[PDB]
């Protein structure tokens, strides 16, 4: 579910964020990381850009950057509460594998 596809004063928590290294990096310095609980404050007046409170921050972003970030509901309510199976189990193959070697070759 995309940081995007939230509503006007909706609750979610950041569970993963695609978007450019160094964007993801300003963000996540700013407190935006996996984790952070932000309220969709609002919309620009027109769609874009979004303000979101994040961890008690106004984090300001543009709404294609809010694609990239999944978010979770920090809401469990009803009307259909469980999508996709990648909750319980998670498995792709992905993920930098050598999990070491950031700084040679």
């Amino acid at each position: 579910m995309k940081l995007s596809e939230l509503k006007a004063g909706d609750r979610a928590e950041v569970t993963s964020v695609a978007a450019e290294p160094a964007v993801r990096r300003r963000l996540m310095d700013l407190g935006l990381v996996r984790g952070a609980k932000l309220k969709v404050l609002r919309f620009a007046p027109l769609g874009d850009p979004i303000e979101v409170n994040c961890n008690g921050m106004l984090l300001t972003m543009r709404r294609n950057e809010a694609e990239g970030i999944t978010v979770h509901i920090l809401a469990g309510d009803e009307g259909h509460p469980h999508g996709w199976p990648g909750f319980r189990r998670r498995h792709r193959f992905g993920k930098r594998a050598l999990e070491h070697h950031h700084h040679h070759h």
